[PDB]
């Protein structure tokens, strides 16, 4: 396993915004309870899950546990930075797998719920 993505960085510029607050309270915490969220709540453990090729293929890993920690730690500058992490998470799943896989069906459903939730954000 590589080290997991950072969740703090003292030199990184950070901000507290209504949209980032909403991404934690509403978007992340709603996705988290979905029946399909569980593969995405923690970094992929390639040793535990017996996927020795995972980090051979996925070079920018991302997961909702990391995102949740980043939001709780005030890691982001703006909502777009957070949204990019979700997009990276979903794309990683499509890249490492293929159409029709169970994990991909899960990511597809979550991504559609995610887009529904960020379609309108607070001002
Ligand atoms: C062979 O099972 C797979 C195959 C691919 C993927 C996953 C798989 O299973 C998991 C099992 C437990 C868990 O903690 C996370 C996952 C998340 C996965 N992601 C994100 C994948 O792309």
């Amino acid at each position: 396993n590589p080290p997991p993505p950072e969740t703090s960085n003292p030199n990184k510029p950070k901000r507290q915004t209504n949209q980032l607050q909403y991404l934690l309270r509403v978007v992340l915490k709603t996705l988290w309870k979905h029946q399909f969220a569980w593969p995405f709540q923690q970094p992929v453990d390639a040793v535990k899950l017996n996927l020795p090729d995972y980090y051979k293929i996925i070079k920018t890993p991302m997961d909702m546990g990391t995102i949740k920690k980043r939001l709780e730690n005030n890691y982001y500058w703006n909502a777009q930075e957070c949204i990019q992490d979700f997009n990276t998470m979903f794309t990683n799943c499509y890249i490492y797998n293929k159409p029709g896989d169970d994990i991909v069906l899960m990511a597809e459903a979550l991504e559609k719920l995610f887009l529904q939730k960020i379609n309108e954000l607070p001002t």
